[PDB]
């Protein structure tokens, strides 16, 4: 189980990065104001990736979107990834 909503980091490279269990998925989600970016989230299931989803490389100003749908179930963990290029 995740405790859900956004948990927030705020790179060295710049930007604002958001991610964990919301809106029924696991997500990783980067705005860098000026540069390309991106992010990749794993599910996890009793500690085992169960699905990887990595975001296209996003234009400056907007946040990327990695997504898996998942049930926050007892089982249920997830890792997060962002990149600047
Ligand atoms: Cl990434
Ligand atoms: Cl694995």
């Amino acid at each position: 189980w995740v405790n859900p909503g956004y948990h927030y980091q705020y790179p060295s490279e710049g930007g604002t990065w958001r991610y964990g269990f919301v809106n029924a998925g696991l997500r990783s989600e980067y705005n860098h104001p000026t540069k390309v970016h991106g992010s990749t989230v794993q599910k996890l299931i009793d500690g085992k990736v169960d699905k990887t989803n990595r975001s296209i490389d996003t234009a400056a100003g907007r946040y990327s979107n990695a997504y898996v749908g998942a049930i926050n179930s007892p089982g249920l963990k997830g890792r997060y990834y962002y990149r600047t290029n």
